[PDB]
């Protein structure tokens, strides 16, 4: 397996006090194995997190971006993130696909720009319950992945990370099967080396209680964690990637 | 007669730490000796540095957008997160968000109601496109935008409401005044003499040091929501035009 990633998606949550307490815990947590930890605060909380986080095994990510600075009231661009020394970004999260009109095309454009600008990107994919029940999981997630892949160069794949979100929800067996589906497509289109090096993270419900059983699956390379990542239990989730 | 004017700077999706720190230094050194509320709206990422450095007593800091509630909304910032950070102004319904980011009248209205409820001053943006104006639908469009917001508010909320008119279709000062007057008269009919007289309606078209005074001169214009010029020293002259 490639180097695992334990990523904390704080989503639209946090106060200065609560996040300070949580970051202090992360700072006192000794990460001793080969794992890349990532924390993704809201834009407003990035400066405070950057100033307070000292743990050398952690990188800070944005939860979204648009490609270029300009007349886009309310948005934050990759240019602005880079100026602030942020080099990781989560794109295509199921909530943005749902609420904020992010189509396969929009996601692909964002991903292409980010990796070309040297960002590591966590690209989110996943199918609905209606799509899963119809037997269309592979058709849907590979269409999502194909849209993103069409832009990317060989070298760009070193900075791509995929996160599978079972929007339909999951067992580790079910998760592992979709991760196999994704990796198979990549192997077929981009070759054995890129497929072997690619991190595919599980982005469903992850807790201290289920993280080890998930990480043990052959094609799961870590997690994009929701609610648990605002809690001290995130420590146990990082430990599950040994 | 006119209520306190507002000069608001919408920085949009722009700025580096360096460029904004120079801008903030300039604003800090600018002496302003008349009653005016200045507002600067940085990107979310730049709000912390602006809060820590901005000192000019005439200025407040605003967000360029927000969502109603905290939770599972990856990529967004909520009103409560802004309030915890000590931000008390917000721009909502900007034309770029209505056009690019799916903000309907109802979505804007829900956000505005939530912001007022949580103690924010809100600059609520309305405005019609070229297609709409050419069709003779200016009034219908802006009053529909306005009425949708008003429906979710009651008279008490209005002390914290500011309207900004964006002539997206582009304007002469007379063209601006025509819309501002139509807006204020609608408010007067629905909320009464006092609310309508005290309401700030800002012009949010192209404002420059050159044209600002002529605009401020119109009866129903109470200041500006400024785009590109707000990233420049020219903004200083625009503030002066509200004197």
């Amino acid at each position: 397996k490639p180097q695992p990633i334990a990523a904390a998606n704080w989503k639209c949550n946090g106060s200065q006090q609560s996040l300070s307490e949580l970051i202090d815990l992360f700072n006192s947590t000794s990460i001793n194995h080969d794992v890349q930890c990532v924390v993704a605060p809201t834009f407003l909380h990035i400066p405070m997190t950057k100033a307070r986080l000292t743990n050398p095994k952690f990188q800070i990510a944005a939860q979204n971006a648009i490609t270029r600075s300009g007349a886009f009231t309310g948005e934050v661009s990759l240019q602005i993130l880079k100026d602030y020394g942020i080099s990781w970004v989560v794109l295509g999260h199921s909530e943005r696909r749902a609420y904020y009109g992010e189509t396969n095309e929009i996601v692909a454009d964002k991903v292409a720009a980010a990796v070309a600008s040297g960002f590591h990107v966590i690209v989110c994919v996943g199918e609905t319950n209606e799509e899963r029940e119809a037997g269309r999981t592979a058709a849907v997630v590979l269409t999502q992945l194909a849209a993103v892949a069409q832009k990317l160069s060989k070298e760009a794949w070193s900075r791509v990370v995929i996160a599978y979100e079972p929007v339909w929800a999951a067992t580790p067996q079910q998760a592992q099967e979709v991760h196999e589906l994704l990796r198979r497509w990549v192997r077929s289109k981009l070759g054995t080396d890129i497929a072997a090096q690619l991190r595919i993270l599980y982005g469903g419900s992850v807790t201290a209680k289920n993280a080890r059983t998930l990480y043990q699956m052959r094609d799961i390379n870590g997690f994009l964690v929701g609610g648990a990542s605002l809690k001290p239990e995130f420590v146990e989730i990082i430990e599950a990637t040994k």
